[PDB]
């Protein structure tokens, strides 16, 4: 499915983020039975949006609650509208959503963390108030992306539980909104570019237009017109270019035109011009050996769950600039459009991620479950396809974004059972065909290590979760080192791929202090971060750490009996414990981008 | 001036909330000679609107910020609305604000917590974008309200002194907005509702048009039309009504129409019916003794700053419904009108105030330079009074027709011992009287200017006491300060018979911090401390109302946090409740709804 993202100028928005809908439970799952869509929805209450709707009310009985919600809402269609295409827009309804124009059923989802989009110009009358009504349900199955399963008591009550770590939020978590367009209208875009020695060149443009003739012009920041070109496709420009670098990230314009005999249609897309390929154990970004250096995050803040937030962006992106961070993950799960817009204009490396985190029954945190993974009753044929649908969304929305230089298309995956390569290889080959520009990867737990691991070769590198490494080892500092180092040495014997450090850090309650240096103190966690950088700049396949996790995060209850929850190096409310400054002073102090020399 | 709240109907709006602006600081001040209005703003960052821009950017010399910065953003104007009257709308730009549409001025305001619009028709191209460019100052100085005073170092460093508790949070706080209009608008609309004995009527309007005929309609909450209306401002509807009643507050619909023959308008304004009168040491509403409790607040929180937020209005409400809290106060500003819609239609009782707060110099926390006499041309003067009365004005015209403002408070916590006093407050008490004679009136009373050194709380309806910091001059003690209340609130009761609200009260309370003494900021304390206050409560006629300082931890000024008070909540910051948000909970949803206990507690 063609999916770009909204922009104005032949086209139209009015953001229906207007927070307050109207929100009901609907715990007799008669919602659908009784057309609750026909009217206003009965006893209901105020809600905003986006934003999870579990921690709004201060409510334990909504938080935990699994099944079916209801959101809806009256909204006017501009009368100038008429005449154009509208189009009704969901950045992302967490899980699944289905939803209706008055009483007419338009578009239905399932993914949490991806846009989903309906021409509804025959269902709305522009100058008139339109009911919309949206089912939301949170429930996690064997074949949704992630996997959970729905435990029903005696009494019918549902539960449920899964195995990734963070709390299952849900709710209309990102934008939703109306938007219009001509009859003729760019529907698809794919861009890529080449460069050779910097110096020199090109942007290949392939594009669908739904119903016209397209012609394409790239403008640079002062906005000269530095090349143009004809046709649906075929495009080759030709540059002397300001290339996209990492801690800049120099944005053109290519403005797409689509013409009818009546109609036109202009499509701006940011292009940056930048190479991202794989060279033995390096990691080049235009054809220069790069160090990523950051975090793996959340969308997790309190209050608002997993729902997207202006300020807090602007703050946290503040942290990471003054930390040094180049870089980040979209752990677990693909992040709002806006955190990729500003990457792509701050020059910041994103690695983009799929929700396919929890296929693995292995982790050990928690209290009938599946005795083999990849099997009928658990991950199969359908999972996968469901796998590698999750993938094709993400792809088709983020594969014009210069930011994204890899892919990572599950977290923590056991490879041990042996039907573990049979299911990743399709997806690891579907994964390089619907995008080729950019590096693969699928992120390693830990005891699935180079000995018992068997898919890591499908991929282009190796990203390694090593968070846990404090729990097997007891806490001591320096048979964690030695351990570390030997087995990134195993991995890179085995491999020969580049190596990111996607996950390293230790639990920490912030404001407890030791002269012990021990677990959950600040000063614990400072010494367990130093002991991964003094390994790491011994390593020459090591060309990334990115520590776990940027801020305090809410878990699944679960990792929070664990407790389990101050895995940050920011609390929840985004003050900086020790280690934060322990982090400015090694990132700020190194070359931008350049591993540090051996051994430091 | 005419104020009236954007809905969509004959009228369209593009919300501009779409945060991300350009954003620069200007401590050169040279932004208005080299007209950065003109082209993008040089060397700027993103920046989210709304919100302060104080905390969202980590950054201690951006927070302590003092003078001009820069808020800039493209913006393209809809193609159906050529023909149509385009208004530009900000809510709330926090202290000042002038504004460019392209190259030209258009707008410009004092007054940091009430909204601002011009009719930008001759300055747009519709279905063009338009570069919008807003000069923000967040200074402070005797005219402003509320005061404050700027002090230039030796290098020429700007840094700003004030006297009320709270951070001097800045920036666009609120929504911004382009809207259309018809050429022939209601432009202003004035609504009063008659009770009597609840059984029956009655609904005077006024509607002030710019430029058409007026008809009016009243629809109930099934939309069913149950009285009309012909004129400009004729009408005084008929009504056996389902009265607007705390704890639920039902609303009417009172559609305004506007015609030429060309064009016609037609506006939906929420009407809910219901009196407000003091009879005597009772407070009635619907001619029925009211008792207020719940909370004096801020609009506070973390990250960004007085940022008008949803899930934050949403979260707070669900907070206070559960704790039983029947009523706020919107201490020492106005809030962002969205939280009156929510009162509204939640029958949540609300007294409104204004920004006068600081007019005091004596309150002692903190270290050093001011004025020696409040009320004269060096400090408080006759321009003062006028930015006093004009915030008062555009305070009541924004919120006249809001049912759940029960009350106007125009200051909070002057002092009224030096000479001035009176002459300053008895005009403006008898102005805002005559600019809505509906409400009654008040004036928040600083415990040190107690019943007989203060001068002017005979010139107000209901008696509103701040009684925080009672713990300081009683040295914690809490048998001497049970006494010693006691006393004072009887001693009020005999020089005015005027009901009494207690509208602050409360202890710094540190959040998790437990003892086996009792003893000063611990959790146990501070229930100990506001118990205290409600045996008085229920030992005196006169009190008819109980807000306790604060709902939530909020961010103060360095003199406040210095002692360090910044931990007045209920509730911490990130709404983690205290143990006394459980004994709060108990006492209030224990009573009767809006029923003083009796005689004994
Ligand atoms: C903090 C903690 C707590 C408990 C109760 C555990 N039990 C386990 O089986 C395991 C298994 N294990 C050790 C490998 O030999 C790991 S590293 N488990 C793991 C858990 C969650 C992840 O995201 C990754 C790995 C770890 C563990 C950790
Ligand atoms: C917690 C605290 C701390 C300090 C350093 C103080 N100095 C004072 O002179 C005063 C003056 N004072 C006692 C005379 O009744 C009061 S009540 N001052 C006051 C301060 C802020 C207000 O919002 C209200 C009153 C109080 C004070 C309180």
């Amino acid at each position: 499915s063609h999916m770009l993202r909204p922009v104005e100028t032949p086209t139209r928005e009015i953001k229906k983020l207007d927070g307050l809908w109207a929100f009901s439970l609907d715990r007799e799952n008669c919602g659908i039975d009784q057309r609750w869509w026909e009217s206003a929805l009965q006893e209901s209450r105020a809600i905003a949006v986006p934003g999870s709707f579990n921690d709004q009310f201060a409510d334990a009985d909504i938080r935990n609650y699994a099944g079916n919600v209801w959101y809806q809402r009256e909204v006017f269609i501009p009368k100038g509208w008429a005449g154009q295409r509208i189009v009704l827009r969901f950045d992302a309804v967490t899980h699944y959503g289905k939803v209706w124009v008055n009483n007419q059923e338009v578009m239905e989802h399932q993914g949490g963390y991806t846009p989903f989009e309906a021409d509804v110009t025959p269902y709305v009358i522009a100058g008139k108030s339109v009911r919309i009504t949206v089912c939301v349900n949170n429930e996690l199955n064997w074949q949704t992306i992630p996997p959970g399963m729905v435990i029903t008591d005696e009494n019918g009550k549902k539960k449920q539980s899964y195995f990734h770590d963070f709390f299952n939020y849900a709710g209309i978590h990102r934008s939703v909104m109306l938007y219009t367009t001509p009859n003729t209208w760019v529907d698809d875009i794919t861009v890529v570019t080449h460069v050779a020695q910097d110096c020199n060149h090109a942007s290949v443009d392939w594009q669908v237009v739904a119903n016209g003739d397209v012609s394409v012009e790239l403008r640079d920041a002062d906005q000269q017109v530095v090349a143009t070109g004809q046709g649906t496709s075929g495009t080759l420009q030709v540059v002397n270019p300001h290339l996209w670098q990492p801690g800049e990230g120099y944005l053109y314009e290519l403005c797409v035109t689509a013409k009818s005999q009546t109609e036109c249609d202009i499509y701006p897309l940011r292009v940056g011009i930048r190479s991202v390929a794989v060279k033995g154990e390096q990691f080049l970004i235009n054809h220069k050996p790069f160090y990523f250096t950051g975090f793996g995050r959340h969308e997790d803040a309190d209050l608002r769950g997993k729902g997207f937030d202006n300020v807090l962006m602007v703050h946290d992106h503040a942290l990471m600039d003054w930390i040094g961070a180049n870089s980040y993950r979209t752990s677990h799960y693909p992040y709002a459009e806006e955190m990729l817009d500003w990457a792509d204009e701050h020059g910041i490396v994103v690695i983009d991620e799929t929700a396919a985190v929890g296929f693995n029954l292995s982790l050990g945190i928690g209290f009938n479950k599946p005795k083999e993974l990849y099997s009928e009753e658990a991950v199969n044929g359908e999972t996968q396809q469901a796998h590698l649908q999750a993938i094709k969304e993400l792809i088709a929305r983020d594969k014009n974004h210069p930011s994204v230089v890899m892919w990572s298309i599950a977290n923590e995956p056991d490879t041990r059972p042996q039907g573990a390569r049979e299911y990743f290889a399709p997806l690891a080959e579907a994964t390089r065909k619907l995008d080729p520009t950019r590096p693969i990867t699928c992120v390693n737990v830990m005891f699935c290590d180079a000995h018992t691991d068997t898919i890591s070769d499908l991929f282009d590198v190796l990203c390694l979760n090593r968070y846990y490494g404090w729990y097997v080892q007891s806490g001591d500092l320096e048979t964690a080192e030695k351990v570390l180092e030997k087995e990134l040495l195993a991995w890179q014997e085995k491999l020969h791929q580049p190596i990111i450090i996607t996950e390293y850090g230790v639990d920490t309650l912030a404001g407890l202090h030791s002269m012990y240096t021990d677990m959950w103190s600040e000063e614990y966690q400072c010494a367990w971060l130093d002991m991964y950088h003094r390994v790491f700049d011994r390593v020459s396949a090591v060309v990334g750490e990115q520590v776990w996790n940027f801020a305090d995060f809410a878990t699944s209850q679960g990792i929070l009996r664990v407790g389990g929850n101050k895995k940050g190096i920011f609390t929840r409310d985004r003050k900086p414990k020790s280690a934060a400054f322990l982090l400015q002073k090694r990132w700020t102090g190194m070359n931008f981008g350049e591993k540090p020399q051996q051994g430091g």
